[PDB]
């Protein structure tokens, strides 16, 4: 019990986790869990040159469920909702295409089972989505489907819609969320194929329907000529975008292809899973606590974060990757915080509008940021008011107006507080703020060593048996560090754990196989003393071995990666002929090469 304010966490209640077996569509056809609305894995679903889709998303199960279910290969389709303007479809065995018929909803044809029931792209959900009709009532439909919903099926089935039908005509309307109602634009049949018997053994594929082996990743920097450009490209209005202008003051870009941007978002979230193995482990150690400079007297406060909050809205990679070897490699996970937001999720698109590089064939590398930055928020736990607290610096007050504006989009009330003043203390020793509310929700870029700096400090310039009163001035410490733990802190506690270099032979010991993982010890090794190491200490020793930065145009590149709660949102890269410092470095805008143009990653 004990918990006033409930624990927050990304898995929400009902859902089942990523890639467990929600039920199965008739036939043996198993629908798994995509975590949530909107989560993009970048992995893909193969199985003996198969591509069947990206785990998990609608289409996969489309794909995967037309195979079984008919023996039938659904081709590549972008977006889901393009299905419904298929006209064949191709044959497990002979590759000859096979006529689907198209049925449009609300005509005065009844649905039928075994069908790909399709819904339309909307302004609110753009990809749209496929499912598979598995039964058709009188006056409903059963759809087995992947990414709606996120429960254990308690039948063959994810849900059931209403099916109406008045004056001879059927529909199919989807009002299970009263305040979202969509209506499917129709469904494919495939007239003439039976369905394969129930408990038939899957058919084996032609081997010309075998994947194409995607081209290798790359991202090579281009030098552009433009011939329109604005001279201001700004919105100067907005003061997120003014703070950045009056910070600072023949072009040059990256370009990525498709497949780079889809192994960042595979390595991204999946070293994101592997810090956060890790960071139970020193979390639930004595010994790894010490290790990682967390002073004992914090231990039961960061223990305690770490139960009560397991949401956080940003934290960045930190990459080097070599376009010869293909190698992707981490040097660290910056999850406290990270500068290069604003420029990475909005600026560089700005700018490569101002030099008319946003031609349809790329986008920029940060689209996802935005739209992420609502879907953590909402999902945060936070409700009620959100204290923005920030320095009397630029760089960060931009930063914090950002994800003022994503709070604000979502339905929280915001308030940007620089330095400590905003606060006052009210008659029982809690922070308030200017309209007397108390503080419940702080975002910040104050850090949590800053704070624990200031608590110390603060600890004799007033003594021990000191209980805050109105007379005393609000500092970082009380507003970081008080009696009241269950303000929900934007970047958590337990977040200096990540971003600690002490973890980073901890990940390599627990998962040496992933490829950006760099090998890392406590203790120097003959192998690290053959490969190259860097004698990284902490706030004792660590080791890490040296991946080679590789130049082009002269220029050294790191990529950073951030992740928006929890899904890898993009990439920007800071560049520089010398050393990358990126306090002082240029920032160059990245984008990928990709309706014949448009990705997974929207859906
Ligand atoms: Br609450
Ligand atoms: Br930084
Ligand atoms: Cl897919
Ligand atoms: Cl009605
Ligand atoms: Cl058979
Ligand atoms: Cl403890
Ligand atoms: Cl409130």
């Amino acid at each position: 019990s004990s918990l006033q304010r409930a624990s927050v966490s990304f898995n929400k209640p009902g859902h089942i986790p990523f890639g467990a077996v929600q039920g199965y569509a008739p036939g043996g056809v198993p629908a798994y869990s995509n975590k949530h609305d909107h989560y993009f894995s970048g992995e893909r679903n193969i199985e003996d040159n198969i591509f069947f889709g990206f785990k998990y998303q609608c289409v996969e199960f489309a794909r995967r469920w037309l195979l079984v279910r008919k023996g039938l290969l659904l081709p590549d389709v972008n977006w889901a909702c393009h299905i419904f303007q298929l006209k064949e479809v191709r044959d497990a065995a002979t590759t000859e295409s096979f006529a689907v018929l198209q049925v449009r909803n609300g005509t005065t044809t009844k649905p039928e089972a075994d069908a790909l029931l399709v819904y339309p792209s909307t302004d609110a959900n753009p990809v749209g989505h496929v499912g598979t009709i598995t039964e058709v009532g009188d006056d409903y439909v059963c759809v087995a489907d992947q990414n709606y919903r996120f429960h254990k099926w308690e039948s063959s089935c994810a849900y059931k819609l209403k099916l109406d039908h008045r004056d001879g005509i059927w529909t199919i309307i989807d009002d299970i969320d009263a305040d979202e109602i969509e209506i499917p634009l129709g469904w494919l049949t495939f007239p003439g194929r039976a369905n394969r018997p129930e408990g038939a053994p899957p058919v084996a594929l032609h081997p010309s329907l075998h994947f194409k082996e995607p081209p290798k990743p790359y991202l090579l920097r281009r030098n552009f000529l433009p011939t329109e450009s604005k001279a201001n490209w700004l919105d100067m209005n907005n003061p997120a975008e003014r703070l950045f202008v009056e910070e600072f003051g023949v072009v040059s870009y990256y370009e990525s292809n498709h497949e780079f941007h889809l192994r960042c978002v595979a390595y991204g979230t999946q070293l994101h899973a592997i810090f956060m193995e890790a960071t139970a482990q020193v979390i639930e150690s004595d010994e790894k606590l010490r290790l990682f400079a967390i002073p004992e007297e914090f231990w039961p406060r960061i223990r305690h974060s770490w139960k009560y909050q397991q949401t956080y809205i940003s934290g960045r990679f930190d990459f080097a990757f070599n376009n010869e070897t293909g190698e992707v490699k981490c040097f660290e996970y910056n999850a406290d915080s990270a500068s290069t937001l604003l420029e990475c999720g909005l600026i560089q698109q700005k700018w490569a509008e101002s030099v008319g590089l946003d031609k349809q064939d790329t986008r920029g590398s940060g689209f996802a940021v935005e739209r992420n930055l609502k879907m953590a928020w909402a999902n945060s736990g936070a409700t009620g008011r959100v204290h923005f607290c920030v320095d009397e610096e630029r760089e960060e007050q931009y930063t914090a107006l950002y994800c003022m504006q994503a709070a604000e989009a979502v339905g929280l009330e915001g308030k940007l507080c620089i330095l400590f003043d905003e606060f006052r203390f009210d008659d029982n020793g809690h922070v308030v703020d200017s309209d007397g509310v108390r503080v419940r929700n702080v975002w910040k870029t104050w850090m949590w060593e800053s704070a624990i700096t200031d608590y110390y400090a603060a600890r004799e310039e007033r003594g021990e048996n000191w209980k805050p009163s109105p007379k005393d001035k609000v500092r970082l410490c009380d507003l970081l560090l008080g009696d009241d733990w269950e303000i929900l802190y934007f970047e958590p506690m337990w977040k200096v754990i990540p971003s600690n270099k002490a973890i980073l032979p901890m990940i390599y010991h627990n998962h040496p196989e992933h490829p950006a993982i760099l090998k890392a010890e406590y203790e120097l090794t003959d192998e690290l003393r053959k490969h190259g190491y860097a004698k990284k200490p902490i706030v004792n020793m660590i080791y890490q071995q040296l991946f080679e930065l590789k130049k082009q145009d002269d220029y050294y590149a790191i990529i950073g990666g951030w992740m928006i709660g929890d899904a890898f949102s993009g990439t920007g890269i800071r560049e520089d002929k010398s050393v990358i410092t990126g306090v002082d470095s240029p920032f160059a805008a990245v984008r990928i090469k990709t309706d014949i143009d448009k990705m997974a990653e929207d859906e």
